[PDB]
């Protein structure tokens, strides 16, 4: 490794802990995720549990909120890997996600090492949602399509501006758009890699655990940097 010290933290399998605090339309909920990341493979394997009971939104609408440091950057692209460069002190990731003809998520997380573990600690607020819309009415299929994530430098803030659209299939036919606006800024003082325009290619498989009695999501994701 020769472009950032933080890259060295991602050799082999890294434990992952995700803690999400949410509040949408008067419904408070918590999600806890535990799993492993293999950045050399761009692979995540996580199981998520709603620790507060029933999730009051569809699991697919939380995927993007619930760690881009696990992307596979090919050698010729590794100079562009902001996410690993910020480690171990990590980065703030902030989004507004606009659901077309419905409400928005406002999210803010810290992604950083806590000892051996890569942690995403994140808050979500859901504003202006329709009680009978596709989100609060649970009208979205239990799946997640392939998407590209568009990364741009933000030299002014020593970080990133990121944008992409998620297409959520509606039960019975139709697509619900979720427009993602994102920023990343470092938490620490160390040097970071400010990239050129590039994108991540993201494949996701969500499933259920036969044995699990809690509201939950089994999660498999592969993502790669392309330029």
């Amino acid at each position: 490794h020769h472009h950032s010290k933080g890259e060295e933290l991602f050799t082999g399998i890294v434990p992952v802990l995700i803690e999400l605090d949410g509040d949408v339309h008067g419904h408070k909920f918590s999600v806890r995720g535990e799993g492993e990341g293999d950045a050399d493979y761009g692979k995540l394997e996580i199981k998520f549990i709603c620790t507060t009971g029933k999730l009051p939104v569809p699991w697919p609408t939380l995927v993007t909120t619930l760690i881009l440091c696990f992307a596979r950057y090919p050698e010729h692209m590794k100079m562009n890997d902001f996410f690993k460069s910020a480690m171990p002190e990590g980065y703030i990731q902030e989004r507004t996600i606009f659901f077309q003809d419905d409400g928005k998520y406002k999210t803010r997380g810290e992604v950083k090492f806590e000892g051996d573990t890569l942690v995403n600690r994140i808050e979500l607020k859901g504003m202006d949602f329709k009680e009978d819309g596709n989100i609060l009415g649970h009208k979205l299929e239990y799946n997640f399509n392939s998407h590209n994530v568009y990364i741009m430098p933000d030299k002014a803030n020593n970080g990133l501006k990121v944008n992409f659209k998620i297409r959520h299939n509606i039960e019975g036919g139709g697509v619900q758009l979720a427009d993602h606006y994102q920023t990343n800024v470092p938490l620490g003082d160390g040097p970071v890699l400010i990239p050129i325009n590039h994108y991540l290619s993201c494949q996701t498989a969500i499933s259920k655990d036969r044995n699990e009695t809690r509201d939950h999501m089994v999660f498999l994701e592969f993502f790669s940097a392309c330029g």
